[PDB]
């Protein structure tokens, strides 16, 4: 059994399978980490996910781990997690199944030119999905009540699925069927994801296991080749699977399920929280409505449920500081990411207050929700302030302080440094696009107090609400 | 990682913290083990509770692990579990903090003469609690009712009574009860190796319980069980435990005496009232025994040891209740690498591996117990109305067919006392109250899979009125 040696952080006893475990027995991961801070100070070690994880919780020390460092491996743990949760052989190029640099693939196809086409495609897809079936106005005249999470889930999943994996236009009559099946199968697989990253076998979850494998079946190359308007990301990944890997057909299908998960698992809860917080807070709703109305006015874009679609420029979509602030403030409150790297050798990590001996293969982790909810940095941290990331000029605020010192890293739901989401710009675009179309197509009302976060997914990104909340919507801008 | 070697059972990949985990993600421990049985056959290995656990699921092979064997250590895992969950240094005499043989201590003080005085004391304590204060219906949750009655009675029987301040004892009892609920709630997690400081309320509850069981506080009490009196003595003369650790050893015994008894009592009561035929048979049996014993009920019943034991209808109701609700893990640890020879196969076992039975698989086997999910109150009654002991698997008569208390060396030392206390409770319920449900049968809560008698996922309400 492991014993603390001199210079190593305080070592907590106990085995924690995963961060969101045991909520039914009264666990609370945020409060658990905060209790460890009070007990041990800003650095402490836990046995978590079968590793020894050093938590660095001083915001002033984040820069020392988020920089590139000779002793940091920022891919090892993620590679192992993917192989384990999705079921494929090692994608670590050291293990010889592939020579692809996947970071390079993502950056090339989610940023730059590729981001522009993705963004246009998402906007077309969102409009096809959110617009009512071309029929009488009486069909869409009344208020409709639905769970908001459930609504966001189906719109964003379908739009995101078709944007990333293209569309099958050979059989249009059955695509509602296939999408609903894919949607249901993804819900069932993602449900058990916290357990899978803990090392629990997917065999323990029969329906989830079946769902994962049916999803993989739909993403076999033979099936993707039937589709049109496929993202450059998946086109390239198909090509690099074929030319740079020795993966079998199923494993190639699994690599696309990985990307499906990556594109959906955070975006869906992010969209929910942004919509909810916007509707819940009258000032936010008012500010967002005016910003979007003005942008569409200035861009000469008419809103209609049928006919001409909205086409915004890349600058018009990016220069939406009120929507940006609403999204950032929604993620500040809901984000529960683990930012990780693995010690390449024994070394001493030099931080703000102290220096700490780290062993080879130990994990050095940040849990930035601790910073996001820190009242020293964000006064009234549990309050949604739609303008929290707006300065006096109504532009995006970038000045935040801890102990009077200006923070470089103050907002981290996408990570930072090398450990950062390559899809972040596309994510912000798709949420903005969703919000724009919601404000433009619908009148919107709640029926609802703010649900707590579901911490069973602690470490996996944006936390969903513990329970859905009902809202009502009604189409506007009819003929 | 571990690789399955030649001759070893099929090895399931993955890591299972504890058997009742991940229910919120759709896990089902019983169906998981059954699925593995279909997939792999009667023997398979899982990484469970940080060990490599070989499940032996053939009822015809149980006898080969329930015998004393050169390679079976049947104490190591339990010792390690107690230290972890309750917080004390090793009680393994090999580790040098005690020379007590705790198994001997329990047998000496829970069986024989000691059993007779425990049983007499439990009846007095139950009657003290259940009697009317010195004509309305009361509606209550049945589990909640069984909990408070059996906890109080069992606590006072095992740990005695503080008679110096009678005026505050209901307050002290209610605090102990609340604290025990909060501690026991997280028990499944603790046996997985999760730290108790992950559960602030439960941690505080465990230590407040320990505080009340310090020797200084036990010495204030009277009519203490011989079990706790001897345990106190052996703490002092045979161990080098500190005061807190000595208190924790008594908390261990409090848990042992309560955590299975309470759910057992709920199920026996619930199944008896729910099933008219069972209620009629139990009522007639108790009536006849009390009449033949010259015992009249009123606002002290003194049954002989023979009179309490010879209650086959009540015995059958309790057995059939535990057959349905029991989720025990019967465990031993391999002392060395060896080949285990079972009915159909031989399997290589590594030193420090666990060899496990999960008897719920047998209890709910339709080959052994036809219509296994139906409560049949007379399932353990033969044609003569005596306790039935003849059960078959593939036509072969089973030695081990009813295992909620374990079997062999790995058997609950309090089992006889346990059956007495549930019988006494049922006797008093039938004798003192009119009883009505307000209720379809709750499913079992499998979060406690491995820990004994599973409670219902939800309580059910019932009414009771003093006769
Ligand atoms: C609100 C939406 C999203 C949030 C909060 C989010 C958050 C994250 C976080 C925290 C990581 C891990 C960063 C690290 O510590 O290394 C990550 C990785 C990743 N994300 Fe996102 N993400 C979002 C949307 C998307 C979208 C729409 C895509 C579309 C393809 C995407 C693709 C990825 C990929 C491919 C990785 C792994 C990169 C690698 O391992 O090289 N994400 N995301
Ligand atoms: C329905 C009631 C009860 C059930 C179902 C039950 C069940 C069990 C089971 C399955 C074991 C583990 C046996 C093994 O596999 O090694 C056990 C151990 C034990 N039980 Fe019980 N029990 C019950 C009542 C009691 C009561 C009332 C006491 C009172 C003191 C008690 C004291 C113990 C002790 C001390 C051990 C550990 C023995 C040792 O480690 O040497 N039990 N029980
Ligand atoms: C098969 C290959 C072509 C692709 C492999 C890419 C794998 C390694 C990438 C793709 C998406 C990535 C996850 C992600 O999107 C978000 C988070 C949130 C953060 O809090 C914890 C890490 C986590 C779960 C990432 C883990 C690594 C993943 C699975
Ligand atoms: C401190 C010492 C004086 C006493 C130590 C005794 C410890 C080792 C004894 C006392 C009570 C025993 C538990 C028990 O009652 C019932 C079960 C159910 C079974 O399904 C799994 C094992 C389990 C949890 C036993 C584990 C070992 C325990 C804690």
């Amino acid at each position: 059994s492991r014993r603390r040696q001199t210079g190593e952080p305080p070592l907590e006893n106990g085995l924690i399978p995963y961060l969101g475990c045991a909520l039914q027995f009264g666990a609370n991961p945020l409060e658990f980490l905060r209790a460890n801070q009070r007990k041990h100070g800003h650095v402490f070690t836990c046995k978590l996910m079968g590793k020894y994880v050093h938590f660095i919780t001083n915001p002033l020390s984040y820069h020392k781990v988020l920089c590139h460092g000779k002793y940091f491996d920022w891919k090892k743990f993620h590679f192992a997690l993917s192989a384990k949760a999705f079921g494929h052989r090692s994608i670590d190029p050291m293990d010889g199944n592939t020579t692809e640099n996947i970071n390079d693939t993502f950056i090339k196809t989610l940023q730059g030119h590729a981001l522009n086409s993705l963004t246009e495609s998402m906007m077309e897809n969102l409009q096809r999905i959110m617009r009512p079936p071309v029929s009488s106005n009486s069909k869409t005249a009344a208020w409709v009540t639905e769970g908001m999470y459930s609504f966001c889930y189906r719109v964003m999943f379908e739009a995101g699925y078709l944007t990333i994996f293209g569309r099958d236009l050979t059989r249009r009559d059955t695509q509602k069927a296939h999408i609903l099946n894919n949607l249901d199968n993804f819900k069932q697989f993602d449900k058990v994801f916290p357990a899978l990253v803990a090392g629990l076998p997917i065999h323990m979850f029969r329906t989830a296991h079946n769902a994962r494998e049916k999803l993989a079946e739909s993403l076999r190359h033979e099936n993707l080749q039937k589709r049109e308007s496929i993202s450059e990301l998946i086109s390239l990944r198909m090509f690099l699977n074929d030319t740079l890997s020795t993966f079998d057909d199923l494993e190639k299908a699994k690599t696309h399920l990985v990307v499906l998960w990556a594109s959906q698992a955070n975006t869906i809860p992010a969209t929910f929280w942004s919509l909810f917080q916007m509707i819940r807070n009258p000032e936010a709703m008012k500010a967002a409505t005016e910003e979007v109305k003005r942008t569409l006015e200035n861009a000469g874009q008419k809103v209609s449920l049928e006919g001409n679609p909205i086409c915004l420029s890349q600058a018009e979509l990016n220069d939406l500081p009120v929507l940006d602030s609403i999204i950032k403030e929604s993620l500040r409150l809901s984000s529960a990411s683990l930012n990780i790297r693995t010690a390449k050798e024994d070394f001493t990590l030099h931080l703000e207050d102290g220096s700490y001996n780290i062993r080879k293969d130990d994990i050095i982790a940040l849990y930035p929700q601790l910073m996001h909810l820190d009242p020293e940095i964000y006064p009234d941290p549990l309050t949604f302030k739609y303008d929290r990331y707006l300065d006096e000029n109504g532009k995006t605020k970038t000045t935040f302080y801890c102990n009077g010192l200006k923070l470089k890293y103050y907002y981290m739901p996408f990570g930072s440094g090398a450990t950062i989401c390559p899809g972040r710009l596309f994510a912000i675009h798709e949420i903005k696009q969703f919000l724009i179309l919601m404000l433009s197509y619908f009148e919107l009302e709640l029926i609802a107090k703010c649900p707590p976060l579901d911490q069973s997914r602690a470490g996996l990104g944006i936390l969903p609400p513990l329970n859905d909340i009902e809202f009502k919507y009604k189409f506007k801008h009819h003929h």
